[PDB]
């Protein structure tokens, strides 16, 4: 009954879902999955996601996993409450496609790089493992290319899909929150439109709630 | 009209081509010469700054990312040819189920399938020897994905439900390649997966790009 | 305190030092080196270890690094307090050599394998990453060969250097603590003298203090 | 009947043969072998080359494989037509040996390095993959040494075997064509005699026919 | 000043040259290059071969390197003395091409595998290293394929290029001599026509002179 | 008496041999035929169950692990030949400083030096690096800084810390990796001194 998120409050992909829920002012329960104990690779969590990755999700009888499938469900199902996470005219197909390009680009070009950066520089550090400086340099060079594209794009429009905040922007927030606490920060601050964009999306109340 | 900027052997290009054929749409395939690095040069970079085929045009609308393109095609031309969305396309929960499968193809299937094709086909063109360790590690991963698919296909005829959708369509080009390799066994040894592969690969739109 | 340890409490090599200090009932400060902030790759930590790795160590004016150099120093400098970590007759050179063989074997044969097993099964799994089952199988086969040697050895003597607990046994403890929380546990439990040895050394109060 | 080449028009080794045929103004059929479908590792291609490598070749009843055995056959069999691919005085044994050194050097020192560089910088990109910048730097250093030797050699003579274009030069052309579309280009252009040599051999009509 | 070979008497490539010289009954000096002291990577040897590999070679004013360029030069320059190392009718271009296929095959398919097998099983011991049994198994499987092709070939003809002993056969001898002192021997003796071929070419006086 | 069970080319065997020569000790080198897998068979396995050269004997005492052996030699025969311990061997802090260097040689230097030697000697000789040279440079920069303060790695005298590096260095001096040593002036002098020692030249 109601909306439940099965995840961990430090997980990037879990935070994606949490931010979208807060943006919609939805009530929900966060059910804690203990990653340190391998609970995500055990039953019963495996029956909610056989790939053993947080988050999983429930809205009544509907059971989901994959953060970006979940956010998009939220954005459609609860379109008319709270922040609109779709384009202003959500019935405009070409505008939806432009948002979709940006979502694909986050998923394929931004996230794997940002993830590796956060893993090397933050998560390894929590367990006393040493950061591989070569992976960091290689991954920062990649991220700089992605951010150069974003810079050009943000010269044209206030946000990545157009003039309003959407899922394209939202999906970047958790990884960015973590990378702002690392030397990777410079890559965002040295690009002026990227920097303003980061400042706006991270100061949103929904973003600050999960931080 | 509709133009696709890509290469006819490319997995991601074939994704778009199959969707266009399924909609019976006319279009032009404008060849991008990957062997000459044309995808990492202007003017192709001005269509996709990440230098990856395919890019796409429908009148004034310019796109890239194969799965954004296919979805656009499926919505813009919803009412002609094959329906690539769910039967009731206005049902939001049903759309979310399709979306899970599309995410799963992208994150769990495609990177593994793409490594298996690289090691067993593409390395052989060129001078290179297939790393049998990568092949074994990747086949074990693929088996886990296909076990999930098997369970799912016991419940429903296709991956998103009772009808062929983008979730199935996105898998076709990688599968077409892997059927020419010993990885074939992973599909054939799983009966519902095997039937599913036979159905989706024998579709006329699939055969047109082969 | 006189004695300071510069490390991280989850680090295997740091725990080696901590256990030795506790065994000697020494007072000391653990100074937590902030790996996430790159503190280990900055002055003043680099003046304690130019290779930028944890732990480093101080006893008055004496500055050290390398966990096994530190534990040995502790064992000699504070020989006649708390547990004896050297051989019963510490002046016996041949007996010291037998302990030294075991310490070398821990360093070369045991530690790199145990480390990789912990990384693949614990560190990676907690994050998003999939445990490479091939590395696990290859490494477990190596570990089994080591533990077979240990089994034969523990049929002759209560501990690895002879009849008493020494640094040879102590140096294995932290890695073992981690591997007991993984399926690699079986390799220890399926060997009866190894199993009794693991049970004894991990139930020591000094071992439990760092867990 | 007549000359047939069994290969693929993008293949470096196939192009070697094609260029030699064009230089002799020979008529021939290119029979396409579908490498993407593994046709080279199946019968009937395996009966033409049991090592499953393109190209294979036929001139009437004579069946050959190995690109450099084929080019040499072409150069002798059809010596007196089109471009002379042997030395001016082809009966001069010491001059032949000098050409033979160069051909060996292309095969052993140039080709494996040039191949790797093309793979890392062009072919990996076609598939997902990322170019390993370390391999590129290691291989470019190797290529630079080769090209330094070539530079010295080209200060004495117009081409690599002497004053005329021969098989020694011809065998380099296909790999060079690919590397001119990569940043490795600089290694050629930064060496003035190498640069002029590359410009000459790539602007030959036979070279341009296969491009 | 006559024929000089600059190399080392244990080197496979040097032995190639020595055998050809002995087959021609030529007088020559072997000038020792001390590999263990890096003499091959220093002047004056580098001025004979800028790639720093034995052997180099001299016949009067003519300076050469690459063992197979040298053997071929010897076979042409001294064609009409001692053993003919070319085909019976050396003016027959198709017959030359058939010998050339076999020479290419020895270089590309046989030599790299045979050379690894000799390194793992014989020469690793010279430097105090242990034989990698996995490399050995992988390489023996490759060598078996090559030898199966050779077996088929030798059903048709007494030697690899036809009815008479040529450079194709000669180039295999040194590697084979070494592999006959290893368990790899079985691959040759398992195959009856290969076995008779090995027995014939290794019992030649010129072969025995370098052993 | 003293016996060493190993192979004369083996880096770890040479470590032991050098220490014996430095102490002017008589001993027998009993060859273990690695090419024939003798190290992975009985009776060698009963001297070292891990099947690695060298093993060692001094009367009834049986040892393996080169660095355990060198240290035993340095203590058992402390007062003869070269002192391989610190000048004041009873000084515990000074021993610890030598111990840091021995650990550093084992963990930071040896694995890198060993890879470089085995890739290049052989690439150069039998026709079969950049990542490893970068790692080695870092280690050698630390050594350079250290050798500005003291004549040797543990202090003012030659000790086991220096000795343990010798065999790998001997091999690397026959490769282009030589430059990493020569481009660092204090490292270069240190290498020249430790490799010209008679005990080092005896095993070369
Ligand atoms: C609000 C909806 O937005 C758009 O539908 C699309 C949707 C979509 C519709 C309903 C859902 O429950 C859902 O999760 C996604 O998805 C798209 C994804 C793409 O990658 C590209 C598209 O053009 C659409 C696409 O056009 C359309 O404008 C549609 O007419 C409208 O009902
Ligand atoms: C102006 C467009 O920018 C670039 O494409 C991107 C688009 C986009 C493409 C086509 C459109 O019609 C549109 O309005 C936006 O959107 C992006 C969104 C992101 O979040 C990130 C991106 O890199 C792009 C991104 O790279 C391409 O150069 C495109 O062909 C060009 O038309
Ligand atoms: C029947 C469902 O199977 C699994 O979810 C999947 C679904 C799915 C299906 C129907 C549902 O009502 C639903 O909530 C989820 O669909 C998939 C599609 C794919 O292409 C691949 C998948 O891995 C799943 C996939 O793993 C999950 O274990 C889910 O919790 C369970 O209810
Ligand atoms: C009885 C002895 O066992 C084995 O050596 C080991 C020794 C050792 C050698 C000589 C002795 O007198 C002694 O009491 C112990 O100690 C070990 C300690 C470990 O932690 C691990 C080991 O593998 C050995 C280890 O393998 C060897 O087979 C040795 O040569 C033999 O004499
Ligand atoms: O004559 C031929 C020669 C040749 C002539 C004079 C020389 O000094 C020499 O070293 C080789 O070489 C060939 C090599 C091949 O690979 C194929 C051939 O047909 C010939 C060919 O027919
Ligand atoms: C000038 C020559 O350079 C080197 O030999 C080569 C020769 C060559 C040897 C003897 C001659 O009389 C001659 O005119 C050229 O030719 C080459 C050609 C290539 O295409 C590549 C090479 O590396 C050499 C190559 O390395 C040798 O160091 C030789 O000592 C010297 O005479
Ligand atoms: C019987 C022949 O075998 C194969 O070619 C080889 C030839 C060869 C080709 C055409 C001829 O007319 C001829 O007399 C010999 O010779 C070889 C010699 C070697 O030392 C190694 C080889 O693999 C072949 C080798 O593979 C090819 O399959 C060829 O097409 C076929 O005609
Ligand atoms: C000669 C001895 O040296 C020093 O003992 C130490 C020894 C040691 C003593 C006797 C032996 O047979 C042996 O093989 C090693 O080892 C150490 C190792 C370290 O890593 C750190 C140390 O401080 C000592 C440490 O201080 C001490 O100065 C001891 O007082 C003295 O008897």
């Amino acid at each position: 009954a109601g909306i439940k998120v099965f995840g961990h409050p430090a997980s990037i992909a879990t935070r994606r879902v949490l931010i979208a829920l807060h943006e919609k002012n939805l009530d929900f329960e966060l059910v804690h999955v203990e990653l340190k104990d391998g609970e995500h690779k055990k039953e019963p969590f495996l029956s909610r996601n056989p790939f053993g990755q947080v988050p999983a999700f429930e809205d009544g009888d509907l059971k989901l996993f994959e953060s970006r499938a979940i956010t998009q469900y939220i954005a459609h199902r609860y379109e008319n409450q709270g922040t609109n996470l779709l384009q202003t005219d959500s019935k405009n197909i070409s505008q939806y496609a432009i948002m979709a390009i940006g979502m694909q680009v986050e998923d394929h070009q931004f996230d794997p790089v940002a993830s590796k950066l956060a893993f090397e520089q933050i998560f390894k550090s929590i367990y006393g493992l040493t950061t591989d400086e070569a992976v960091v340099a290689e991954e920062e060079a990649k991220l700089a290319k992605v951010l150069d594209v974003y810079e050009a794009r943000l010269k044209e429009f206030k946000y990545l899909a157009g003039e309003t905040f959407t899922l394209t922007d939202l999906h970047h927030i958790p990884a960015i929150q973590y990378l702002l606490g690392t030397p990777t920060k410079k890559l965002f601050t040295e690009r002026p439109r990227v920097n303003e964009w980061v400042a706006e999306i991270t100061k949103r109340p929904a973003s600050e709630k999960v931080q």
